[PDB]
């Protein structure tokens, strides 16, 4: 009766804390060294089954294969877990050259925000009209710019769309000389009560400035999204990662619990 | 007499030393290390077991089911602290979706601040008049505003409520013609000492720059305020979780007491 | 001649390390853990006791008393380890409440400072002149604002101290009608050369966002400082928790000294 | 058939782990404790090894020489961890001193990224044209400044290009009196409306004090890129050290599955 | 053949390791667990030893001795992992007093980069010309401000140095009044176009609040400095220890060498 429990109650919980540890979001610091620390839990239970199947005494290949099997299956995690970590840094060794995963990692993404299997994407408000059909802004093949929108379209085309009309408004709009909204139609006589437009050319240098320190603090508000974007990405191939080892940790458990007649 | 003291206090240890983790404060950092840490002290600990109940030689269920009970017991709060950190991150990938357990961790943290039990909610200073009556400014269930309070109420409606006076003042104050108080009242010879109102418009380009860093800066702002609220949530959910695994310890330690002369 | 060292030398390593882990700083990303991680060094430790004294062969009380003695105190070392820590974050969920632990901690800091034994207190250049006595600067007891001085106190009640003189000068001093040092006696007809004061009120909104990100800045030191503060609080407990084990341990050292005889 | 599985597995499980190690980005706040972290999982499996070849019943030297080489191995690349690990910091104690390391270093980088190798050095577009011809913007050995490059170049030679033309214009460009844009031909009855040409000195204080925090900011840019130049080198060298003993545990794996059958 | 190798082999990597972890840089985050760390690795094979030497079985004081003098070093090293951390820090409780280590910690610092043993102080480029004499600059035991140089003396003494000429310009020089360089001769009629030398006062508080933040960044970067001189400090003092042990390490190889034909 103890031998049953006694075997069963820690495997359990290992195989369980194996899960779990991916199951934790994206954490560098600790990650890195929790995969490690529960294999650590393994190893002294290692001297446990010693007890039971010596390893010049016993012979037991049935139970033994499945530990084999386990410590197999935990030791590929704690290495797919350096793989893992490899998306936080990208060093310029080179490795996982970029452009290749990011069209996966989207796709990852927009599928687990935005459900695809027919349970949530089929069955759905739908309807054959013009809200589910496709045009010119649907189709960008050609490299084409998002629709206007606030989910980050509608102010990137304005300030990450270099050459754009934001900053080059090339085209012929005719406010300059049409409308007298903040732009004075070629009225080259409006001064400011007797003096040029600008009261102090160093008020440009100072505006200048102060653009080129929001640039500065703009480089680092970007590194920290480029690192939240590989966290997520970790955390998306983590969970592929647990998705797919719980299938083989459900086949271990069936045969486990089928082939216990056969020990015990 | 030196049996029954070596198989109490390390038990009593791990036992006490389960519950110090979760009554530490949410430290990400070192928590999820922590908790499997002290596991293991356990596993160590096992061995010795080996010494007093052989796994082939003695049959001692009574005290194995307390042992089994005490490992799957720490087993969960290792589990459990996963989930813990879980809310410390929210990741895209999703699972723990926000808008449900918000209600209830603002509910719980005003049960700890403001006891409700009897106690204290009951046997304090009220009364039957207006001071515990309710209006139109309590009953708020047609998404009114909160008062007016200095907790995060004035300033709020100010700079978070977009569309309101501090932002939008249509409401006819007559301020602008009736109220000379910095508002010149529809006078449009007021002249800078013959210059118009501003002396240079880099001026306002300079102040907006200064807006939009300012802006950068709350934007952190933001961030970590909402890291230290996931931080107090999931110290109120180790602290509930170690409220709930206290009576469980408290009935395994009555059962190990008066179960022990049946053993021993 | 061996068993006495192997048993002396590991007993008093860890001794040692104990109290060596309360003199390390208030290091709160490791000393949780380092805590514990001598813990670990000791069960190790433990199954080399059960070759000298096996839980079933051998009976020897006298040594397992004192071992048992120092089991708990590391494990009581360990717990108020926890209780430290918890003054580094003053989490909303309660606990420690503060404006009682606070009078504590500054004593303690003074004490430590400036020595209150007579060794350093009453030994010391001291007089009976005014330079010792009380005044209307010394006792406070009416919160009286403290006297000025460059530890914190002159620029204090000027900063920290609103309502005062810095901010709301009240009491008439003639500077304004009576003195021309950087204030025009009720001079009404001082231009800026034919403009007003100010060339442009856009200054005056410039300089109240400068102010406004100073205090955002403020802020954060603000919290930093109350972090260190809380950092010192963490060391001082520590402290006080060495020099009490430390009588503890020296009675059980002296205890395992004479006691000696009897067992060896 | 367990006896092998069981050897095999567990060896074979650490000798990835140990390459998996230097394989990780360098994490300095990690790598150095991993290394160890692993090693102590080897010390555990030790144990094991007792069992099957004690150290006074059986005398297996085949197998204990190997066990050797793979112990030293471990060592060896904990030690060169620490190495790796004294890139990141360079203390001011001395060692490794610069100057020397860094043009190694360099040369690893443009190989890693710039393949040298003739299966993509030379396998690749080339021509016998000017595009592959040397001239005076090649040849730089008497210190000339690199080519005009937006990859660090063209900026490079203007900032920190110090008494050069973005600084010290000294050559004569006849723009200052041959040329009007934005710069009036000798014009010094160039009077902003009746003033100097500078509205207030003040703003010229301002504009030196934006400067000086901008420089300020600047620091620790260089300080962070700085470190972040340390971590590639550590990487680098990292993965220097995982491609040396690739070999070895190539060999011996190869010595170990050729010299089984003379043990098993 | 086997008994020598598999009780070196472990025993010379933990020695080369216990010196390797004061090689590491100062790094306070892992270095107080590392130093810890390691003795964990020297537990487990104590174990190992038991088998070799049971503690009730064999007699072996010559190795023993051995054994207890390395765990001897190993714990004093891990004690003064805690002082040298202690210098990290320097919380307000006391112990290590300020202005007492620090002309120890510069005298380390100095002999370090520039040698001063015969091998480099005395065989180097010298000569009896004033070179090498001493002057009013060199001999300033009379509290002197250091020469000018850019290595932090320069910038220093006009920084740093108040009550300096750079804000104290009490001497006479005649710039006031003689030179006309940015300094007006007396000319009170001196007349922004009209208006005061001054546009507006406002600009004045703009730039003593930017000054003001600049200042608060510039405590930032007295902390961060004072930081790295603590950590350059530890790392000064762990190379002192590293020397230190050196040679008992060497004595007590040397001792288990030549006393080897003694046990084996």
């Amino acid at each position: 009766l103890y031998y049953g429990l006694n075997l069963l109650i820690p495997c359990v919980l290992i195989s369980a804390l194996a899960l779990l540890v991916f199951l934790l979001p994206a954490d560098s610091g600790e990650k890195i060294s929790l995969g490690i620390t529960v294999l650590l839990s393994l190893t002294v239970f290692m001297l446990l089954v010693a007890e039971i199947m010596p390893s010049t005494s016993d012979s037991s290949p049935s139970i033994a294969q499945y530990f084999a099997s386990t410590m197999i299956i935990v030791g590929l995690s704690v290495v797919v877990t350096v793989i893992v970590l490899q998306y936080h840094h990208h060093d310029p060794d080179g490795g996982k050259m970029p452009k290749w995963t990011r069209v996966i990692l989207l796709n990852w993404c927009a599928w687990f925000l935005r459900m695809k299997r027919p349970g949530e994407d089929k069955v759905r408000p739908a309807c054959q009209h013009k809200q589910r059909r496709c045009s010119l802004a649907s189709v960008e093949m050609s490299a084409v710019a998002p629709p206007p929108a606030s989910n980050g379209n509608l102010l990137y085309i304005g300030f990450r769309g270099l050459d754009g009309v934001h900053c080059v408004p090339t085209p012929d709009s005719g406010v300059v000389c049409g409308r007298m909204a903040c732009s004075p139609t070629h009225d080259e006589h409006l001064l400011h009560g007797g003096q040029p437009p600008e009261g102090d050319p160093d008020l440009a240098k100072i505006l200048e400035e102060v653009r080129y320190i929001a640039n500065r603090f703009r480089c680092q508000d970007e590194s920290e999204a480029v690192c939240s974007e590989w966290k997520f990405a970790a955390c998306v191939v983590d969970r592929l990662c647990l998705m797919a080892f719980s299938v083989f940790t459900i086949i271990c458990t069936i045969g486990i619990l089928m082939s216990a007649p056969n020990f015990v």
